[PDB]
């Protein structure tokens, strides 16, 4: 389907930004 | 084709989740 | 696929496991 | 069916990846 074509692309994209909110996190702890 | 799709659903809520966890840690560490 | 199926069944669990990671951090920070 | 199944595996890759990000905030935070 382009249906699961959609989701897996959002998919793709909050887990972009989780690892960019963890990213953050880690930067801001390190300091 | 529905089971995967119902998947994908299924897998997109749990990342809202995860932001929604992310978000009061956030909170906590005066970020 | 059950290629597929399976994919998303691990996918399934590791989003339980960092969700629990995510719930742990937050339990010890409230503390 | 295959971009599907390709996307699956790229989605557990980003997750591997948070997982390495929680193991190391993890450390970061003294737990
Ligand atoms: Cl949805
Ligand atoms: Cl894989």
């Amino acid at each position: 389907m382009k249906q699961i074509e959609d989701k897996s692309e959002e998919i793709l994209s909050k887990l972009y930004h989780i690892e960019n909110e963890l990213a953050r996190i880690k930067k801001l702890l390190g300091e």
